[PDB]
């Protein structure tokens, strides 16, 4: 069931970090889970300092919401920032200090690709507006996988591209209008980009899309609300159809509604 993004809800706290490790961070589910895997299995990742490999890993909501990681992987390179995803049994990621995202399959701990994003920018150059090195997004929505970045070519606009899941290649790629700088986040719902205003207000707005389909830019005021006032982190996952994002220790999760 695919539509316009119209409404969001609520921000729901999942989970409170409890160290200054999950001020920022990214927590996952997998829309397309594979063995030994399923849809109730979650990955968080405590993004700050700066060399960051610990991967925790929840076979049940029950433990990811009020227990103890059921595995921890450990990252064989160091992580940069909060843009990775979860998809079809791998973590993808991007390299500390680099422009490049690697594809790390969680079940044999083993990677299996990694690609450089072509002229991107990396480590400040082209952040969200809260700055944490979050140059390169991934993302996937209802078509599989994407990122999300800018290039000196653009001009610091984010493009946005749609990658190969098994090898990283992209497949195509767009330029948009909307300097990556300026908004507080991004995600991708049914081939549509949607930006967020800010990442502080509790009056926020989803307030830019572009649809990679007709290749139209609009102007949106759907609310959206950072309760905890520093969201690091805002991803769409199509399987549960729902927000899922970092603020300020909390992983929140947002209902939402599309026409
Ligand atoms: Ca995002
Ligand atoms: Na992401």
């Amino acid at each position: 069931g695919c539509g316009e993004l119209v409404w969001v809800g609520e921000p729901l706290t999942l989970r409170t970090a409890e160290t200054i490790t999950g001020k920022y961070g990214v927590w996952m589910r997998d829309p397309k889970p594979t063995y030994p895997y399923t849809q109730e299995t979650t990955w968080r990742i405590d993004t700050v300092g700066t060399d960051v490999r610990q991967v925790f890993e929840y076979d049940l909501i029950s433990q990811f919401m009020q227990g103890y990681p059921s595995k921890v992987h450990i990252l064989p390179r160091p992580l940069e920032s909060t843009g990775a995803v979860v998809y079809s049994g791998s973590l993808y990621f991007q390299g500390a200090e680099s422009r490049t995202v690697i594809r790390y399959e969680l079940n044999t701990e083993t990677v299996k690709a990694e690609k450089e994003i072509p002229g991107a920018g990396y480590h400040g150059q082209f952040p969200y507006s809260w700055g944490g090195y979050t140059d390169i997004d991934l993302a996937v929505d209802e078509a599989g996988l994407w990122v999300i970045y800018s290039t000196d070519e653009a001009k610091g606009a984010i493009v946005l591209s749609k990658l190969n899941p098994e090898n990283l290649e992209l497949e195509q790629t767009w330029e948009t209008n909307i300097r990556k700088q300026s908004v507080a986040n991004a995600f991708i719902i049914c081939g549509t980009l949607y930006t967020v205003s800010s990442y502080t207000s509790a009056d926020a707005t989803i307030n830019f899309a572009y649809d990679t389909g007709t290749g139209i830019s609009k102007t949106l005021t759907i609310p959206f609300k950072n309760r905890y006032k520093y969201s690091s982190m805002i991803d769409y996952n199509p399987l549960e159809k729902k927000l899922f994002a970092w603020d300020n220790l909390n992983m929140v999760t947002y209902d939402i509604k599309l026409s």
